[PDB]
């Protein structure tokens, strides 16, 4: 809605090294940025279009699972919602959901159920406190669906790392089950999580998200890509990012 909402511009402290991830992207358009935790440094491939806001479509579920999690709106023994009977054009939607499969095939009415009992200054207390992209809640019906609400690529990292990393008024078994939701890949030398977003506009891809963290047996690491042109999709930043990821050696 204002001059700053499509912009993050505070200066990042920390110490940070610039990629060159090009390749990896081809024809596609956009950044990726990951933090270490040991080395408490940022890796950015396109900082100037990391530091562009979008809206976060499927990522922001994230934080609507946080959310009904510390509302009590669902829990460790009961995370179950029934289908209202609205047929749905993916049948993994068309039935009985927990926060597991709801995350894990991006159910959209499961999350919208939740965010509809969430109220308004709530949000607004949680979005100032996490920092999270450009705050702005507009009509607060689907906001974070190619709506008002906007976050960077860096700034996915950055809120998602304070989130879950610092002792804050989010619980512990939340946090757990929160990622445990999240959990994509688990081998002898990684954990790998996250959670894809894709935006939609008059048929074509507009938005691709793929933002998550790696536990590794030496350090843990949180990253973002975004993409934003070319076949800007969820599945595409997914793959992007697993290739630059192993390159990166993140991934053994
Ligand atoms: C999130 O980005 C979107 C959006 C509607 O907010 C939904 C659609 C999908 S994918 C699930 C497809 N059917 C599965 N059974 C995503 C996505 O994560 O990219 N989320």
């Amino acid at each position: 809605q204002s001059i700053t909402d499509y912009n993050y511009k505070k200066p990042l402290h920390n110490d940070y090294q610039i990629l060159d991830k090009s390749k990896i992207f081809g024809s596609n358009s956009g950044s990726f940025v990951m933090y270490s935790m040991a080395a408490d440094a940022y890796y950015i491939y396109n900082e100037k279009e990391s530091r562009k806001r979008y809206s976060p479509n499927s990522t922001y579920k994230i934080y609507l699972a946080m959310f009904g999690l510390d509302r009590h709106i669902i829990n460790d023994e009961n995370s179950r919602m029934s289908w209202n009977h609205k047929h749905y054009p993916f049948d993994a939607w068309n039935k009985e959901q927990d926060l597991n499969t709801a995350m894990q095939n991006s159910v959209n009415w499961y999350f919208e159920r939740i965010s509809d009992q969430i109220p308004k200054n709530y949000t607004a207390t949680q979005l100032k406190q996490l920092n999270y992209g450009n705050k702005n809640l507009g009509s607060y019906k689907s906001y974070w669906m190619e709506d008002s609400l906007k976050i960077s690529n860096l700034e996915q990292v950055i809120v998602f790392k304070n989130m879950m990393e610092q002792n804050n008024h989010f619980s512990k078994k939340a946090k757990n089950q929160l990622s445990s939701s999240l959990l994509i890949k688990k081998n002898e030398k990684y954990e790998l999580y996250g959670k894809t977003g894709t935006g939609i506009v008059n048929g074509k891809y507009n938005n691709g998200w793929f933002v998550g963290y790696v536990i590794t047996n030496h350090d843990k690491y949180y990253f973002a890509t975004h993409l934003s042109d070319g076949k800007p999709s969820g599945k595409n930043a997914e793959l992007i990012s697993e290739k630059i990821l192993k390159e990166m050696g993140v991934l053994n």
